[PDB]
Formats: C-alpha cells, sequence, structure tokens
C-alpha cells in the first residue's frame, strides 16, 4: 500500500476566449488513495454548483483533479478550497489569494 496527501494549490483564470469570464480553481494534485472530498467554499460555505471536475491518473498510479467554476469576485467575500483525504487528520482548507 501507498499513501500520499495532496497538493492543494487555489487560483484564478480567465479563459482566452473569454476574457469576461474569470474562473476559480481548485488543482489537488499526486495523492493515493483516490478517495477524496473536494469543495469550493465562499465565505465558508460549500459552492454547490463547480460546473467542472476533471480527473486523471499518472503511471505511478498518482490521481490529479481540477476542480473550477465561473465567479465574480468582490473585495468582500473570501473563497476558499475545502479537502478531505485519509492522509489528512482534519480537512485542508486553502485560501484562494485574491491576487492570484
Amino acid at each position: 500500500m501507498i499513501q500520499r496527501t495532496p497538493k492543494i494549490q487555489v487560483y484564478s483564470r480567465h479563459p482566452a476566449e473569454n476574457g469576461k469570464s474569470n474562473f476559480l480553481n481548485c488543482y489537488v494534485s499526486g495523492f493515493h488513495p483516490s478517495d477524496i472530498e473536494v469543495d469550493l467554499l465562499k465565505n465558508g460555505e460549500r459552492i454547490e454548483k463547480v460546473e467542472h471536475s476533471d480527473l486523471s491518473f499518472s503511471k505511478d498510479v498518482s490521481f490529479y483533479l481540477l476542480y473550477y467554476t465561473e465567479f465574480t469576485p468582490t473585495e468582500k467575500d473570501e473563497y476558499a478550497c475545502r479537502v478531505n483525504h485519509v492522509t489528512l487528520s482534519q480537512p485542508k482548507i486553502v485560501k484562494w489569494d485574491r491576487d492570484m
């Protein structure tokens, strides 16, 4: 058996095709086993509508998840990514840096 805790990166992107649409992303990478729970949070509450959730694996059987959806941030609102995995005794919360 092997277990590897995920790396988590939280950032925003505009698709080049549509510079008017901003997207909040969580890239949860390098994890094993594959069982996992991943949420986007807005002011600490789980975001229900997340349009994209893309899973893949590598040769060494690590898993990779890109979890992202359209958003319109304002200064007042705080966003995070909340991850639960077997390797984590508590849910891991990573805040979005609004400059990223």
